[PDB]
């Protein structure tokens, strides 16, 4: 039986006088130099509309103490220990866009080592309010700031480093929950220098995060509707508006616009500066079918069972001929005295009902060209535009 | 040898016999005089049905007590240094609106000087309450209050004091992030007094802090839908009313402001004193489409192929007189007694359909020339409201 | 070098030997009585559903211990002292009607008289179940119940009287935050005692808060949709049903109505004894408008071109010579073979469809004079309903 | 002065040498017997989606103590003695179907008696997962199992028992939160040995508690709507099919099946076993007016101006002559040669339109009366299954 | 006398010296192995928006201790030993793909044994994301993952290991919830050996548990509705086009189909990899109603009044013959001159009206052989999609 019971030989010895409420150091002038290292993991949930972020990121620690240094000699071999952190001196990194506490896992064991550089893993959620964007909406880049500093301290106490190389930590193919909603392409540090009166200056750092939409559920989402309103239009201008359920078809598709623009007015506010650019796509196209049943009502009042003022010759031997020549279809187109009286008011009769006839008659002929040549125009005008949306989109292909 | 451990000869100095829970004074008399000062970093959300407002600001404490004292000399010279905040004595200062508790992070180091002099870098989150008006509801100027005041001591004990100018925290444009949804004109704080009894006087010191909206998301969600549902209705009055789809329009039009002002009510709520003023601009443009229900159900009465009493001259010849050609166009318009009853049998069917069919005709001018008027007059009418509208709307504009 | 340090002398003298965990008397046959403060200051969330009250009270306590008595006079005049409260006797008063755990800031500090008085003041939220009746929908009051009481002691060991005067807090209109949903017209407290058998026996004092919803934010939305929804229905009952819009206005309305019951029901649940009562109102409206269509459907099957025999005389007599003046000003409704046969085979065919012509006309004349005269009849009945309505309003327009 | 201060002097006797982490017994061979008894409160929300239940519990536990013994007489006659519960053993009672932990506000005393036995009044919430059975919709059982049991104890270490007589608890006459959405039958405990290896043997023992729903909410909510579209679709029936309308109105009512349908596919869920059985009575009614569109559409498609012959006679005979008589009542029903050339293409064109006109005739006629044996059919058949239904919930709803 | 009291001898002698914060063995170079059993209770909640999965586990722990042996000699041979767990050596494995922590039961009590193995029954409720996948919606595997590491201890201190069999915890069919949303059918547990880089190494260990859907829900929520809205449309292809109502009906559900399709996006997909294979069903099936609503304008384009000509020979003898001969049965188709002068304009309108009606008899003849030819086409290829879908489906359903 000899004086070595187990390792615990140094919880004896330097475990009974170090208390966590002084700076383990011996000249308070040096600052103890910390390093940082950020493997990110996962995010969460963005938000614009309380501008917040949700993320959740690995987090590592450098710092080095002078209370806790021994020899590796006579100590059973033994270098790196774990030790609880209620012990130690901990520091006091975190970001000031705080919005609420986030939930972290606790973990009670760090290292030391006998010439006193420690290890601190422990895994922390940030919640944070941050700048966003949405000037391109579907293509988009949200150049974030994540800002670690000292929340008390300045320079002459703690200044935060890195730990390795930066080119490792913008070079992050780690591990990362793909399968979500974003992506990264990279992330930058950035070391600064803030100061804001003569002999109190504080220790922050930049860091400048990218996160990039995948821009596919987004589209089978909002898009198609769209086209396919447009084929269904573009099939049902076909039917002739001398019956009257041309402007019902009109007020039905646009009551099923209306409901689906009720439908899709909650994807994003924007509140503050961000103008829906994707919202001008929509605009233009319902300026467009508006303009579109408003002369749909021009050719229902102009073509109508009215019996009314005769067409003018100056539309009908100019603007026919005009029509139909650049068309390619186009066509060519006493006793016995009491008797007579009788029939020649039949006969005036039937003639006043023919003549309103061939007047009716030559009204939807000319409501009929000009129906004809409008479906050329609105076809030509709905492929430019089409291929006014597909001239923007080819860009990024390759991007 | 040297004796000199470290510099925690100073905490094992003045940590032997000193208690958290005793105020620290020499004299019990004089009160502990504190400072309070304002960093105003962010707000988070608003909820008017509940009555409550949640922001984040950043916060510091000021006190001098006289047992964290001690010679700056033969210490090697040292100025500050770094205490627990759960060894010292701890202020209650807050504020008298709580309806919950804001997860705030705790900062477990404060600074100590050599005179006893303190520093407190804590953040804490205000849930709190705040009497929010309605009335203009665009264009709002709101005025709350964040009462940081003692819980139990009195003037006698604790009086709290400001850090810095009254202008220098009216004019706080320090950090605070931007894009959000509401800007601040300035912060106003004053010191008062309030005693509720004699004997009995708590530090009441108010922070009129005053936010604005910015007017863009709201014009952007529901003031265009009203302006193209007005060029919608507008370019489609002009529909003929004698085929009778034209009510189906009118019947779908109002069906579909019908459902946008369900939708739209659960949207928006104001419970304060009652209805904005937006909702006047709601009321009075359903009263025009009412009216215009009214008239277009009128006309549709009016004219129909009915065969019953004449229309009478003293609306005919004076309306043509009074309305048409003052405004509209001139466009003003046995052998032979055995067998002769038939062609009169035959002739008086004839002229009773003929003379049907010229009533009817003048039936559907005179609604033709009613059609015009009115379309006309209500065209003015909303030409007029237009630019009532806006002439009262391009004030605020110009600051 | 005098032997006072400060006044810490007491708060080391009779903090040596002062345990926290027995109840501090000299004999334990004397119960110790406390005191009640109940300020009301604001109501958070009301619900039905869940059956759950959250408010937040502004709450104090007072009660007399033994131990903690020592002499002002050579003690430097020292009256009250501030003192953590994990270090002395806590009782624990509670509502037995908590659903959840309300946050709420604590506060680590208490009073301590030299007579042996101390003081708390404690807030603490009020999220708990109440008895809830919402039968008289828009004008309500709520006969709620609060238990204050201990949760094991008995008579024998604590008591719970009131500190002032109960017509001060029964008539207390202190800080209270109005412009929200409810009111606060009193309160009443009541002591009552609660013996469940001998030997052990509870004591509890009760608490009737009475408060009152504000008949506005709703009734706006519940009252003006169905007011407008009226005169809609008045003003389009102007058609004739000859042309087929009518039936078509009609189920335009009725599609109206029922999504304006769709987005009405998902409002304020009422599931065990309160009924929806308000909303016999609205089924007696929709008996109406049902009652409505059915004559629209009655009278669009009554006249039609349907070729059907002569009409019933003597219900024709009735109507149109009598009726008609009552409701109104009355209207006042081989060459003799082979030549002649052919022009009586064309009279026979005319004649015909003369008399059908005239047949019809009879069945739309007294098709309009029975439209005319249940137009009169519902408008009689709608004017009625109206009066009874706005009457039944005016009896609540007395306190 | 006597040799006692307080009756502090029984907790310095002995809060000195007594330990909360052993077992409290003379030796290891006897189990501790404890007690249990259940005074449920009040449930709060019911899940199946997640199948959790959510309720709170007025319950106690008795056991017995074999350290904390002394003597009543000569130390004052004290019986009853408050002492804290985190310096004396706490058991581990917990159930093994917790998904979430229940806030509880924790009771800090904890009584003691001198013959050996304690007693905590605890409460805890319950935030439970349950077998839930949504089969019979409106009168459901449901059969949840709070079974109690030690999470890492056995019978060598406890014992479940009861209290009182388990009839006192099946009676619970006690405090219940009425007025809410559930009710309760009775409550059924019962003890169940369950051993799972040799020697590793727990105490489990069960509750099944009974809970009943009240459907007047649910019922009434779900019955009003299905209700007046059968008396809609009843006094819609009449209309003749002849103008067009009529299937005007089926679309219509079929859209209000629409959106009556996807507001009502957000309600209580299913996939426990299946759909409820109320499905089943809602598809076949909508089965059957799926029939009666396709009648309409059968009717429409008869009577319509196609321009074709005669119908055949074998079927004219059976609908215009046995079902229009043996089911309802009868409705029984030079020159001269140049002149004789002219007016037979006249006479044959009236003949023809004659002819056309008196087929057309027969043909709505036979319509006629398809119509009115239809509508005699179809209110014998929902008349039919109107008073299925009734008697089907009549004699379910007794008992 | 004997002053042997209980058995706290043992707990007073091993918890005398014993500490929490060192590792408890002598020789400091043998790792400790560590054993894990793994039942999981109850799945909560899934989400493929934010990517996370929310369970509940049962938990179970096992490992080596050399500090807490005694010898069953002379002790009442007492084996079995409650210990507090925050005054033993407590590990720090937990789960690498944590997001948020969970609030679970608190288990204080754990055993001990003689020889110094222990046992340790703690519940956790965890919050972790997984790899989701949503190509085959209804009937999907889940290769899921539950990393268990160590996220602060390397392979030389500790290492995780099995307890029981691989093929027991494989079949592991115990108490477990069942009629809820999903279904679990093994887990497959993996140890796993990483290297990052020399002697820096963790000991994972895998479980690859396995759940599937029960289609049960969402089939009985999302496929009927499409099946008989296209029993209503293939029911309501029956009317002919020439009243003007088949578009109107068609248009009627198609916008119910299109606000159907709507509302289908609340229970859908999310961004993890795109289109699920239930869209394209729904995309070919409103393709086919577009088709359809194409064929009803052109048939209602065709088919109408429009005062043309007569049909081309070209098409008539062919194309209309064929569906009539090779489909099923057809229908084979002194001024003496000056006075008798008066009848000849007469004539010429009659036959004119009459060849205008054998025209259009011609042209509605033509679009019913075609309206019954497209029939047969339409229902050919309903049946030959029903014939497809059930040939995909009755795959799965029998696995
Ligand atoms: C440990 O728990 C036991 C049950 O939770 C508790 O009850 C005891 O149960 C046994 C088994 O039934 C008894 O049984 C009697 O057996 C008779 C036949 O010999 C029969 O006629 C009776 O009806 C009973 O079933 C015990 O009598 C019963 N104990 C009591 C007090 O009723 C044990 O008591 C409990 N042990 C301890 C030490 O608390
Ligand atoms: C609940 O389940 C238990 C299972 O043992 C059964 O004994 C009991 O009868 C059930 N309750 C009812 C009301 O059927």
């Amino acid at each position: 039986d000899t004086t070595q019971p187990a390792l615990l030989r140094l919880s004896d010895h330097l475990l009974a006088n170090y208390k966590k409420g002084v700076r383990p150091v011996r000249d308070w002038r040096k600052p103890t130099t910390v390093s940082i290292d950020v493997i990110m993991y996962a995010i969460l949930n963005v938000d614009e509309k309380n501008q917040v972020l949700t993320t959740y990121i690995w987090y590592r620690q450098y710092w080095t103490d002078e209370f806790l240094q021994w020899t590796p000699e006579d100590f059973d071999n033994v270098t790196k220990l774990s030790i609880p952190t209620d012990s130690i001196w901990v520091p006091d990194i975190l970001i000031n866009e705080f919005v609420d506490v986030g939930k972290s896992p606790n973990i009670p064991y760090v290292y030391v080592h006998h010439r006193g550089e420690v290890q601190n893993y422990k895994p922390l959620q940030l919640v944070t309010a941050c700048s966003l964007d949405i000037y391109n909406f579907p293509f988009d880049v949200q150049n974030c700031s994540l800002t670690f500093t000292s929340w008390l301290h300045t320079i002459q106490d703690i200044n935060i480093t890195l730990w390795r190389s930066p080119e490792e930590v913008r070079s992050d193919k780690s591990i990362f929950i793909n399968q979500g909603e974003w992506e990264l392409l990279e992330v930058f540090p950035q070391f600064k220098e803030f100061s804001i009166d003569i002999s109190n200056s504080y220790a922050e750092m930049k860091f400048y995060v990218i996160i990039r939409r995948r821009p596919l559920f987004y589209a089978v989402s909002l898009l198609l509707p769209s086209i396919f309103l447009m084929v269904v239009d573009i099939v049902g201008f076909c039917l002739p508006p001398d019956s009257g359920e041309r402007v019902s078809f009109k007020i039905t598709l646009l009551l099923g616009y209306s409901v689906f623009l009720i439908i899709v007015s909650d994807t994003l506010p924007a509140t503050a500066i961000g103008t829906p650019l994707i919202g001008v796509y929509f605009v233009v196209c319902m300026a467009l079918l508006v303009i579109s049943l408003a002369e749909t009502i021009f050719i229902v009042r102009l073509v109508h069972k009215q019996d009314l003022q005769r067409p003018v010759p100056d539309w009908l031997r100019h603007l026919v001929l005009d029509r139909i020549a650049w068309i390619l279809c186009l066509g060519e187109q006493l006793a016995v005295r009491g008797l007579l009286q009788e029939l020649s008011s039949i006969r005036h009769f039937l003639e006043k009902r023919d003549e309103m006839r061939e007047v009716a008659r030559d009204w939807l002929r000319v409501g009929y060209v000009l129906d004809r040549l409008l479906f050329r125009i609105y076809l030509l005008a709905v492929l430019a535009y089409s291929i006014t949306l597909v001239t923007l989109w080819s860009i990024w292909h390759y991007s």
